[PDB]
């Protein structure tokens, strides 16, 4: 016998494609937190500028400065960052200052929300992650801009930390590149990265916009995102590069590819409750080989044979990133593995070897148990397998 797998791969209701595609209520609860970030990051840096414009107006003492910062949002920082924040503000000069008084940060969703690969989670712990980057247009420098990362990065935080305040089983994280808020009982996180981007561009693209419209892409290497630890401060780390490389992939590959790519995320998540190869890894390496190998987009069940054989081949040669400024691969050369990379590799070369025994399976209840193995227990409609002509 020889099982077609194809429905189970793609039927929007049962298959896995059914199971992994987020609900209305998961899609509209995502945005709906978006937006809730937007807004009161909007406000908390409307107040800060609030303050900044007392200052310009009339000189205030350090200490009538700190009590004006202890009754906005920012009050939600420790007693140490707020005296931080009211330092910075006492302490820009009139330039920085009127700088900062035009500064409005602005927002952008960047991963999977974004290029619609974004999976339902499978295992606990495993959480939907919505990736809303701000944007903040200041004038370009080269070593520090005017307006502070250590300002910048605390009324952030106090956005975030505000919101944790009002929200039972919210907590927020910090990471090297991101604040994070998670909310567990959801089995959801919202990432804030925060890029600077330089100010005179984006407004000369901003008035473009709305002029050719009725009822764009900035400079790659002035997009700096904020790195929290360490002592550099910034990074060119564009994420735009990203995205149009998907997309253009995407393009150019065909439509199955977003459905391949969710599969092979799909077979992560069930292969390890926390860790496994990136998301972005996988999609590259996918890339690779339908961009190189030979494969039918009307049968997904033959395409995903074809993709987990070359897989193995792709991560021992190493998984190049789509952004060539990337400092490191995305995922190392087989020479240079330790025990992760190996772990990883043992998975990968057992997957071709799943597919193939479900193929050959005796029936179709046992073909979706071996399939199973892969992509765990969620399809469980045996009758999606249909016998290969
Ligand atoms: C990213 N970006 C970027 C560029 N270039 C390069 N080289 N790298 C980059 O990262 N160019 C554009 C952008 C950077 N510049 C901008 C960033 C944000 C905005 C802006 O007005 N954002 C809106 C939200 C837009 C939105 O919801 N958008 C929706 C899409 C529309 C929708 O879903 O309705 C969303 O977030 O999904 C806002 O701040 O309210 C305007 C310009
Ligand atoms: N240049 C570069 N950008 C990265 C890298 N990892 C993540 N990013 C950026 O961060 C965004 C989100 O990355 P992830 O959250 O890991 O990937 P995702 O595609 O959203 O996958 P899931 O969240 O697992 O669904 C990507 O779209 C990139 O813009 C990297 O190694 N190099
Ligand atoms: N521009 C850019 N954004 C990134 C990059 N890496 C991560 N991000 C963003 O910041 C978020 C968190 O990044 P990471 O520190 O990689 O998160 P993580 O390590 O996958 O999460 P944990 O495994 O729980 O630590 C991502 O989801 C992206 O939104 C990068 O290289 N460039
Ligand atoms: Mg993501
Ligand atoms: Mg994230």
């Amino acid at each position: 016998m020889t099982w077609n797998f194809h429905q189970y791969y793609t039927n929007r209701n049962d298959g896995l494609m059914g199971k992994l595609v987020l609900t209305d209520e998961e899609k509209n609860n995502l945005k709906a937190l978006r937006k809730i970030i937007r807004l009161r990051t909007r406000d908390v840096f409307e107040e800060a500028k609030g303050i900044a414009k007392a200052v310009k107006k009339s000189a205030l003492t350090f200490e009538i400065i700190q009590e004006k910062v202890s009754t906005t949002q920012i009050k939600h920082l420790s007693d140490s960052e707020q005296r931080e924040v009211a330092k910075l503000i006492y302490e820009m000069d009139d330039d920085a200052r009127d700088e900062f008084l035009g500064l409005t940060p602005r927002f952008w969703t960047q991963g999977s929300f974004q290029y619609d690969t974004l999976n339902r989670p499978f295992q606990p712990g495993q959480e939907m992650d919505i990736d809303d980057g701000t944007y903040m247009p200041m004038p370009i420098f080269e070593s520090e801009p005017k307006i502070g990362h250590s300002l910048l990065i605390l009324l952030v935080d106090a956005s975030l930390k505000s919101l944790v305040a009002e929200n039972h089983g919210w907590k927020f994280e910090a990471k090297q590149t991101c604040g994070r808020i998670k909310i567990e009982a959801e089995k959801t996180h919202i990432d804030v990265p925060m890029y600077a981007i330089p100010k005179d561009e984006f407004q000369k693209k901003q008035i473009a916009l709305e002029a050719n419209r009725s009822f764009y892409e900035l400079d790659s290497e002035n997009v700096n995102l904020a790195l929290r630890e360490g002592d550099r401060k910034w990074i060119n780390s564009d994420p735009k590069i990203v995205e149009d490389w998907f997309n253009d992939s995407c393009i150019r590959i065909g439509k199955h590819l977003r459905k391949v790519c969710r599969f092979m995320k799909a077979w992560r998540d069930a292969q390890w409750d926390v860790g496994g190869p990136s998301s972005i890894s996988l999609m590259a390496a996918t890339v690779n080989i339908l961009d190189s190998v030979a494969h039918d987009a009307s049968d997904l069940g033959e395409t995903m044979k074809i993709i987990a054989k070359h897989l193995p081949s792709e991560f021992a040669r190493g998984v190049e990133s789509p952004d060539s400024t990337d400092e490191k691969p995305l995922f190392p050369p087989s020479y240079k593995h330790g025990p992760r990379e190996m772990d990883i590799m043992s998975k990968l070369e057992r997957l071709p070897e799943i597919l193939s025994s479900a193929e050959s399976a005796d029936s179709k209840s046992e073909a979706l148990k071996k399939i199973n193995m892969a992509f765990g227990n969620r399809v469980t409609n045996s009758e999606l397998i249909v016998l290969a002509k």
